[PDB]
């Protein structure tokens, strides 16, 4: 395509590369371009799902501008992640107000999705952009030290289950991360993340624990569930409740982007 000149390498990649590229025909705005190889209805399904969200043009994910044919798919650029976000503001950390924003906005981009029958599945701080004018936007999905362990939901480390609250429970981590700006559960393996996971939750009820598993609830040995706020200092009361609500074990007991939207924390 020699309507766009890339400039730098954004990242891989499982079947392709992301660049930030100079779209030449629109003024010379930056662009997220993704190029995805095929070896497809599987994948030609995925794009159509993509393209049909952004005619919704939701405030919280990315633009595609773009989808060109060995895949081409343009994005508007954002210069930063809510990584390089958290790693950037200053002490004593974001303000209360800053993160009571950034989380609700979050939670709209997600709700967004989950109500279009998308799971994100990656959702961390990588992937969850924020402009300059500090809106929040989703990116990375609809597609296809790993961090992405970190916001693991307990049912994907068991291989259990997949589905929407595997979202709400990455909104959790990176809800109490916005305050700690480190991550909450830090695991070097699915095992032990499940681990360091139950070592704050608790383990939960015996009929909790998913069936057909090869993790049973007895390789776990957590004496008992520890108060939250010894890990995220300062939270409050309210969003101390939403905090546990999205940390929840049983995913069917999780809740969902739709009611955390209305939990009293954001009145
Ligand atoms: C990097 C990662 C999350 N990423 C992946 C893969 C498959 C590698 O995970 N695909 C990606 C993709 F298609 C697009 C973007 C994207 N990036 C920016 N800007 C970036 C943000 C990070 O700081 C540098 C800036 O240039 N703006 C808009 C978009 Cl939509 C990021 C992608």
């Amino acid at each position: 395509d020699q309507q766009y000149e890339c400039v730098a390498e954004i990242g891989v990649g499982a079947y392709g590369t992301v660049f930030k590229a100079r779209d030449l025909k629109n003024g010379g705005r930056f662009v997220a371009l993704k190029r995805v190889r095929v070896q497809p209805l599987s994948t030609i399904r995925e794009v159509a799902v993509l393209r049909h969200l952004e005619t919704f043009e939701h405030p919280n994910v990315v633009r595609l501008f773009d989808v060109c044919t060995k895949l081409t798919l343009v994005f508007e650029h954002v210069d930063q992640d809510l990584r390089t976000y958290l790693d950037k503001v200053p002490e004593p950390g974001v303000p209360t107000e800053t993160i009571k924003d950034m989380m609700f906005q979050l939670l709209r981009g997600l709700d967004f999705l989950h109500s279009h029958r998308v799971v994100h599945r990656d959702l961390k701080p990588e992937n969850i952009l924020v402009t300059s004018s500090g809106q929040i936007k989703l990116a990375d999905f609809g597609l296809a030290v790993v961090v992405t362990l970190w916001y693991r939901a307990p049912e994907v480390l068991l291989q259990s289950s997949y589905a929407t609250p595997v979202d709400l429970w990455s909104v959790g981590c990176i809800f109490a991360e916005m305050f700690r700006r480190k991550p909450l559960f830090r695991g070097s393996s699915d095992v032990d993340q499940l681990g360091k996971i139950l070592d704050v939750i608790g383990l939960p009820g015996e009929e909790d624990w998913p069936r057909d598993v090869a993790l049973p609830r007895q390789a776990f040995h957590s004496k008992s569930a520890q108060p939250i706020e010894k890990f995220v200092t300062d939270i409050d009361e309210l969003g101390k409740d939403l905090l546990l609500k999205c940390l929840t074990f049983n995913p069917a007991k999780r809740i969902s982007a739709y009611s955390a939207l209305s939990h009293p924390y954001f009145q």
